[PDB]
Formats: structure tokens, sequence, C-alpha cells
């Protein structure tokens, strides 16, 4: 891991993220929860809505002074975990809940993932049994990618197997050979179904070939 | 190339802590301009933003609850993108901190920024002015320009200024690039370091496309091979 200091470190973490709290009570009870990462202000403050908790847990965890362990994640490239210490400074009810905390000069960032992933938006299908649904291909690597899928589309679990047939253009016509592999993670949204992948050979190869048609334009990769 | 897009998504192709530059029309017709930076946004309901560095003159009289303004904000990436939305500002705090909470309006308008793309980087080098020479570090790079930032302490520049750029064309720094020469566009100081925007002038376009010919992309940012 490496050290680094806390305005470049929250640089890397993006608004609206979840944050995960380990927080510590002054007798040693731990206690964890999720919440979202709102920003921060000037260096005097961070900033993260009230946690989706109990009203007991809400005052006999979270309260002014405790201290937790903050973890925090940057997505792009080969993502980033970010770890520091931090204190409950504030909470507020008005005009909206959500909570102060103080912020580290320093604080602790290890890479994520053996290799990058690269970000993309393309069309295409998901092949699975006698299903062929629409799905949008969001990040690809050498060795899997990640993708999405309608709320009502069929749902799969982690370790089915699956494959990916990604449109060449905007004809919806011809596509990219099936990128296969089996679900790794999975989480569904209000608007979506997000899907983590790892390729077989043959989807390694396949990526491959794909990521090789592929053009960076300042903010993600795009076809032809 | 103007569209409509969700707020949820729009707003979260602004960066936290990035700049919003507040178009304010009092209830009177009475115009205000001043810039704050954008804190973020709690789940969909409030926009949040530190209290904009004016006089309390300015401050209690165009920056009341209830007033309404047309807000820009930025999206940094790439082309990048130009938000336009409008807001009223519904709650100012004073503590634990001042600041402030905006209206978050179902839409927004999402337009072009700028005519090309510009590529991230971390390139050390020197800045050449006249006769100074001083510590910088190439931070992206375009065809028609770059930005640059250097040392807190070290000589600054302004607008119209035109200076050269000698990035090391590798880790050690054993020799340097055809250097990146034209003129200061815009700047602004942080608390680590001074930023500049520069675009160039002939030679420097000819030297840029030199440059970026020979970078690759990491999934993160273009590096020296
Ligand atoms: N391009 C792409 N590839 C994917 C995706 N999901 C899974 N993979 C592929 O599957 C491998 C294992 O993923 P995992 O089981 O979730 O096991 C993961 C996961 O537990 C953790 N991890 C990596 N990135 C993240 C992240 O953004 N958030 C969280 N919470 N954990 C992560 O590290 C482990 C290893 O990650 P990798 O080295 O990348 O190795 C990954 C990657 O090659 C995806 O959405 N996009
Ligand atoms: N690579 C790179 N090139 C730079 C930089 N600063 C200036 N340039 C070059 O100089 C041209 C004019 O910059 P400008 O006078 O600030 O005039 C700018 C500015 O007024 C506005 N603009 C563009 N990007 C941003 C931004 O990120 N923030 C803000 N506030 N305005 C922007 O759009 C105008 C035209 O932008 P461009 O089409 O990109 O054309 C830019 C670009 O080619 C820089 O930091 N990096």
């Amino acid at each position: 891991v490496s050290t680094i200091n806390s305005t470049d470190a929250l640089a890397m973490v993006e608004h609206s993220s979840e944050l995960t709290l380990s927080i510590t009570t002054p007798v040693g009870t731990k206690f964890v929860c999720r919440t979202p990462f709102i920003g921060t202000h000037t260096d005097k403050f961070l900033l993260v809505e009230m946690p989706k908790i109990s009203a007991d847990d809400l005052q006999y965890f979270f309260q002014e002074g405790f201290w937790m362990n903050i973890r925090a994640i940057s997505p792009r490239g080969e993502g980033a975990l970010i770890h520091f210490r931090s204190q409950l400074m504030h909470i507020l009810q008005e005009p909206v809940p959500m909570a102060f905390l103080s912020i580290p000069n320093t604080m602790q960032v290890s890479q994520l993932r053996k290799e990058p992933r690269f970000e993309l938006n393309l069309a295409g299908k998901v092949l699975f049994d006698e299903h062929r649904g629409d799905c949008e291909l969001r990040d690809l690597s050498r060795s899997g990618c990640r993708f999405i899928t309608p709320p009502l589309g069929k749902t799969y679990q982690v370790g089915d197997l699956v494959a990916l047939e990604i449109f060449s253009d905007l004809r919806g016509t011809k596509t990219f050979p099936p990128l296969t592999g089996k679900i790794c993670n999975l989480q569904r949204s209000l608007h979506h179904a997000r899907y983590g992948l790892e390729f077989n050979e043959e989807g390694r190869n396949n990526a491959k070939n794909l990521l090789a048609q592929l053009k960076f334009n300042g903010t993600k990769l795009t076809l032809n």
C-alpha cells in the first residue's frame, strides 16, 4: 500500500459513491455500515449521508467523537482501495440528515485489480440458454468485462455462463464474435442490472481482438 | 450536439470540489455573477455548495433563500461538456460550517465545451519564460494546447505570456521532447500547485503531434513508453 495526501486521495473518489464505515465505540464494540459519500467542505470536513440504519444503532454507534475506519473506492483503470481513519465531528438532521467527518492529513491507497478496466458504452445482446436480451458493455479488460441489462430482463447469478454479442456499429446486425465467461459479481439498481464477468479462454481471445478495434477519445474507448 | 439529460447522470459528470458559476437574478431583476466550489449532492434532494467568497454586502444581498440562478458546471474529461441548469437557493447554513443547499431540477442541458479532446498524463519537465527556467509537470495534452502545473512558490505567468515547455522523454530525465510552445490562456492557483492552460503556436502544434504519437494509454491516462 501507499500513503498519500487526503486531497489527492479523495480526488480519486467519485461523489455519491459508497463508503464503508467501520465504527469503534469507546469500549471497543465494532459496527459496520455503508453510506453514500457526498463530498468535502474545503479541507475541513468529509460529508456523508446518514447511514440507512436503525434509530437505535444510529445513536449508539453513530455519535460525535467516535472514531472509524473508512473505506472508499476509485473505480477507474486498475482501480484503487482507499483507507483512512476519521472522527465523527458533527451530525445534522436539517435541512437533511448528514454527517461531518474529520479528514486526516493522509490516507492509504492500494491497487485493486491485476489489470486495468477500460470504460466504454457498446450496445449488444447477452445470450443465456434460450434467452437473448439487450445489454450494454460498460467496461472491458483483457480478462473480463462489465455489462448492464434492463431491470425486467432475464437475471443471472454468480457462476452462470453467458455470452455477449457486441454490435460492431449502429446497424444492430453484425457483431463481434461472442465474449464468453462466468458471472463473478452482480448489483441490481433501479434503472438496470449490473454484472461482472470473467472470460474463459475463448472470451479472452475475442476480447483481445475487440480491444484492438477500439480507440481512446480522452474519456473512454469507442468504436469506429 | 446539445441535449437534455437527467440531473443524476449529468451531475455524475461533474467532479466534486470543482468550481461552479452562479448567475443570480434577484426578484427585482438585478443580476450578479459569482463562482463557488461544488461540494456534492445529498440523494436526489439538494445540491450542496460552499458559500461564495464575495463581500458580505453582495452576500446577504444576492445570496438569499428563494432566489433563483442559472448554474454552469463542467464535465472535464476528454472533449468535456458544459452542464447548464436552473436552480433555487433553498437553504443556507452557518454551522458547523457555512454552506448552501440548492434545488436540483429534473433535467439539465449538456452542450459542447471544447473543439477537441484533452488527454490526461503526468510528465515532468521544465517551463521556460524569458530568462527564467523552472520545474513543471504536464497534466493534459491536446492537438492545440496543454495544461501544466508548477510549485506554489515558483515564478508565475499571466494570460497572454508566451512560454515553452521542455518535457522529459524518460523517467530519469536524460533528455527532452521538442518544446511545447504557446500562450497562456488561463490559470488557477491551488494549495499544492499553480495551474496553467496553454494554446500552441505553429511550432507547438507540430511538437505536440510528435509527443502524442509516442504515448500509450494505460486505461487511466497517457504515459511514456
Ligand atoms: N473488466 C471487468 N472485469 C471484471 C469485472 N468483474 C470481474 N471481472 C474479472 O473477474 C476477475 C475476478 O473478479 P471478482 O470475482 O469480482 O474478484 C474481484 C473483486 O473481489 C475485487 N475487485 C476488483 N475491482 C473491484 C471494485 O471495483 N469493487 C470492489 N468492491 N471489488 C473489486 O478484486 C477481485 C479481482 O479483480 P480483478 O483483478 O480485476 O480480476 C477480475 C476481473 O478480471 C468487471 O466489472 N469488469
Ligand atoms: N489541452 C489543453 N488545452 C488548453 C488548456 N487551456 C487552454 N487550452 C487550449 O486553448 C484553447 C482556448 O482556451 P480558453 O482560452 O481557456 O477558452 C476555452 C474556455 O473558455 C472554454 N473551456 C474549455 N475547457 C474548459 C474547462 O475545463 N473549464 C472551463 N471553465 N472552461 C473551459 O472553452 C474555450 C475553448 O476551449 P478549447 O476548444 O479546448 O480550446 C482551448 C485549448 O485548445 C488546457 O488546460 N489543456
